[PDB]
């Protein structure tokens, strides 16, 4: 058979552009499909954003209380919009950014990284330090989700973000005690049940971070473990630029691409 033909069929059926990367292992080939094409990060950036913060700080930093106002709620913030009065610790912000895709938490984590673009440059610099020459983040929540397709300023590639996640979760970019935190937050994500999770059998472990935006953008980046405990990284990105800026994102496309990948890996 040819897996690429089957991904091409998903594109036809969902009227979508699909990008997939699964890095090769000691026993498996890479899965790649438009893996070097650019796709908007959307909220997938929040996974490596949390890593950047962990990298730069001792664990005690997680207990640091961050204060903010209602006027800082400029994006979808399921958690931060209920803690304006008390504020939120860096740890709580990390938790919210990943598990609830909280945009205000991300903006505050970017300010925590520091520098121009409110932390966007620091973020991109972190990616460069992991060997990512491709990805870029220029804007904050919510603008970073709403660029036209031809603007590369807030884009990654399935290949680039997969190898970033590979280093962070399964590699040695982070020391174990920081790697554990990222892993766990992604493990207990609430936003991903209809994406990569829905494509793997229930005896596989799935950790993930979603992204959604304009032009029908739907992304999921995951690390999965077989029932035998063999890990793989799965990045799936999608958009539907032919349907305009308000094209409906299709979680089903991600679930079905994930299903195709699971067929290959099982």
């Amino acid at each position: 058979g040819d897996l690429a033909d089957r991904f091409a069929e998903l594109e036809r059926r969902y009227d979508a552009r699909l990008g997939v990367y699964v890095p090769a292992t000691g026993t498996t080939a890479a899965i790649e499909y438009r893996a070097d094409e650019r796709f908007a990060f959307c909220s997938t950036f929040k996974a490596p954003l949390v890593a950047a913060v962990l990298h730069q700080n001792p664990l005690t930093h997680l207990d640091k209380l961050i204060t903010y106002t209602s006027d800082d709620i400029r994006s979808i913030s399921p958690v931060a919009q209920q803690h304006v009065q008390t504020g939120m610790t860096i740890g709580q912000l990390c938790d919210a950014a990943i598990r609830y895709s909280d945009g205000t938490a991300a903006n505050l984590l970017l300010a925590d990284l520091g520098g121009p673009g409110g932390g966007t440059a620091a973020f991109t610099g972190y990616l460069r330090s992991l060997g990512d020459t491709v990805s870029r983040l220029d804007a904050e929540e919510p603008e970073l989700n709403r660029d036209p397709p031809g603007d590369e300023r807030n884009t990654t590639t399935p290949h680039a973000i997969a190898l970033v996640l590979q280093q962070l979760v399964l590699g040695n970019a982070l020391p174990p005690d920081k790697r554990a935190l990222l892993t766990d937050w992604m493990a207990r994500n609430t936003t991903g049940a209809k994406r990569i999770r829905a494509g793997f059998p229930a005896d596989w472990k799935v950790i993930d971070k979603t992204g959604t935006g304009d032009y029908g953008r739907a992304n999921d980046i995951a690390v999965v473990w077989s029932p035998t405990g063999v890990p793989y990284v799965v990045a799936v990105m999608s958009d539907r630029a032919g349907g305009g800026y308000d094209a409906e994102p299709r979680e089903a496309l991600l679930a079905e691409a994930a299903t195709c990948v699971a067929g290959v890996l099982a």
